[PDB]
């Protein structure tokens, strides 16, 4: 679930403001996404977008006929470190893993301010 | 912009978890929006939607070539009172008011558990 994904990001990037920082960055960070990613961070986002597409295709997620951002899962934070609970059944694990991978990726990639809030219409 | 809407929701509603409690509610609180709203709180969401559409068709917003969540404005919170700053240019002031009206609306609309995370393709 999206709020979880936001919570995950905070985990890895302790003082972050995830909506403020990552929603409307590059061509792919924020609802929507097309064109060539503008940096590694941007590529983190296109990857998460794909993962979710994969998720919706995955047989285990067949009864999931809403957005993956609507699928609750179980995860926990231990000092910047994210764990997707063994508990999770197969769809929820895959999604949780999608969201987990993205936050780590976020927490590794450079954030280039200039890439924020792009005229996606004119550059993506 | 979206981060500011979240904060507005947190202002008008001290206890709130905006992404967790208002995202994926009813037929309109979330992505897209069709169907018959299920209750007042949904209608707050439908109303906001209608407000962002009004903004995409606003002459004052003609150079806003993208979605109003990406539009940043000036606001303040005081004693559960959200303030759209008078120095806002018109598009900004318009967007800001769509948000506080929705944020205020959430605060007075009753929250129905049973309308949370609905099967939308089925019921909306
Ligand atoms: C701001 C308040 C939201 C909570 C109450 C809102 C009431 C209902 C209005 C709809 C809310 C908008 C829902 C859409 C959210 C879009 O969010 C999608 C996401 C934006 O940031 C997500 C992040 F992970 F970064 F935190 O982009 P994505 O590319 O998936 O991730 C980078
Ligand atoms: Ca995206
Ligand atoms: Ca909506």
């Amino acid at each position: 679930a999206l709020w979880q994904f936001r919570s995950m990001i905070k985990c890895a990037i302790p003082g972050s403001h995830p909506l403020m920082d990552f929603n409307n960055y590059g061509c792919y960070c924020g609802l929507g996404g097309s064109g060539t990613p503008v940096d590694e961070l941007d590529r983190c986002c296109e990857t998460h977008d794909n993962c979710y597409r994969d998720a919706k295709n995955l047989d285990s997620c067949k009864f999931l006929v809403d957005n993956p951002y609507t699928e609750s899962y179980s995860y926990s934070c231990s000092n910047t470190e994210i764990t997707c609970n063994s508990k999770n059944n197969a769809c929820e694990a895959f999604i949780c893993n999608c969201d987990r991978n993205a936050a780590i990726c976020f927490s590794k990639a450079p954030y280039n301010k200039e890439h924020k809030n792009l005229d996606t219409k004119k550059y993506c």
